């Protein structure tokens, strides 16, 4: 049938995965004749199972979330993703003015955002002040220090969830972008090119924090977001001091604390400075979510969208996910002290840089995160790394 769409999104449990239920069920009331059926994907299945339906766009999802960057691009230049240039509400225009950029390629919208999530540090306050962290650290060095005093205390330091690879390659990216100029960055970035020097030395500065053995120790089958020894599960149970993750993290923990309520101590602080690294300080690196629609669509796909992005939906979705809404007006209301912060960084960046590998697409994203968990697990160098991507970019 016709008013019938298929709805695909990354809300696994919970809350969250009730607010589509719920938005789903308010858009049948509002459009009559329209149901919409969903499934709820965990996030590590999700690239797979849109990328072997959408082969064939007739008999894939109506409704899905974006990979971002890259990764959506790659999917445009197949034909998987309809122009929404024309298409998106004024509400939209409006309300996602600095968000849609992150949806827009070569001039053309491809879809509605309903989050934006800048990564940085989440850590448990309370296990900073058993081990003698009055003040959050500014620079790598002080990060690294902190670490050490953390892990006297008794507690690992940081959680890591290398098993699902990119968490752990995070600390890679986020080196890269501090130790790379703006410029060589957005150049390599864009150009496939990883000659610089600044590449090597970020993952030179990934393999002392690996050196320190300040992780959770089962870091390498640990996952970021599944069951209660994931990384997040680590940190909302106070077994590990802090992880380095997206602005979805407040609403990932509060699913995985006791009590399934917020995480009472949690804090927030940007990835800090590193000495001798030439990236604009403060640049901000992140996440926008979107949801795009399949170019063999009809038009309840397309209004289903849109009203996502209706302002009492967005601040709905911001109380549901815990998490920052794509929408400037429905971030009023926003309570949570770190994604208080977080805002306050947003307002005042002059860039965010897409998720590295979502920036460099399938490929050299794989072949990155991989590479980084090689030399993580002691199999693998700073040098390593940059021969993935090398290696992998011939491809295209
Ligand atoms: O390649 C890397 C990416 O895969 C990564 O993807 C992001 C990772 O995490 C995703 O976050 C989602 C968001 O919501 C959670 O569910 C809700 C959380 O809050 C609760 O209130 C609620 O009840 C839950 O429904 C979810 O579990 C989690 O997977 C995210 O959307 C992806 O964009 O980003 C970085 C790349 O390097």
């Amino acid at each position: 049938d016709d008013k019938t769409i298929t709805f695909w999104h990354n809300a696994s449990a919970g809350e969250g995965r009730q607010y589509w239920e719920n938005l789903a069920k308010s858009f049948e009331e509002a459009n009559p004749g329209t149901k919409v059926e969903i499934q709820a994907i965990q996030n590590e299945d999700f690239a797979g199972k849109l990328q072997t339906a959408m082969q064939d766009p007739a008999s894939g999802p109506d409704v899905f979330m974006s990979l971002g960057g890259a990764k959506t691009k790659e999917m445009i230049d197949a034909g998987q993703v309809m122009d929404l240039t024309d298409k998106i509400s004024d509400t939209v225009k409006t309300d996602m003015k600095t968000t849609l950029s992150a949806a827009t390629f070569d001039g053309k919208v491809y879809g509605v955002p309903v989050s934006v999530e800048p990564g940085g540090m989440w850590y448990s306050k309370d296990l900073f002040k058993k081990a003698g962290v009055s003040d959050v650290p500014a620079t790598y060095e002080e990060l690294l220090a902190d670490a050490k005093k953390l892990k006297d205390s008794g507690t690992d330091a940081i959680a890591l969830g290398a098993k699902d690879a990119w968490p752990a390659a995070h600390w890679y990216y986020w080196l890269v972008l501090r130790e790379c100029s703006p410029e060589v960055y957005d150049k390599s970035v864009q150009d496939h090119d990883f000659s610089n020097a600044c590449w090597v030395n970020a993952g030179k500065k990934l393999q002392e924090l690996k050196d320190l053995k300040v992780f959770n120790d089962g870091f390498l089958t640990t996952t970021a977001q599944q069951g209660a020894n994931s990384s997040a599960g680590l940190l909302a149970n106070h077994k590990a001091a802090m992880e380095l993750m997206g602005a979805w993290e407040p609403g990932v923990l509060k699913d995985l604390t006791p009590d399934q309520k917020p995480m009472a101590d949690l804090g927030f602080f940007a990835f800090p400075e590193v000495a001798g690294g030439e990236g604009e300080p403060g640049a901000l690196m992140g996440g926008v979510t979107y949801f795009c629609v399949n170019p063999k669509a009809s038009q309840t796909s397309i209004d289903f969208v849109n009203y996502m992005g209706e302002k009492k939906n967005q601040e709905d979705y911001a109380k549901a996910f815990s998490t920052i809404p794509a929408s400037e007006p429905a971030r009023a209301v926003v309570t949570d002290e770190s994604l208080k912060q977080v805002i306050e960084y947003l307002d005042k960046a002059p860039s965010m840089q897409l998720w590295m590998d979502t920036a460099l697409g399938t490929n050299i994203g794989n072949a990155l995160n991989a590479a980084v968990v090689n030399m993580l697990s002691g199999q693998g160098s700073p040098e390593d790394i940059v021969k993935a991507m090398q290696d992998a970019a011939q491809k295209g």
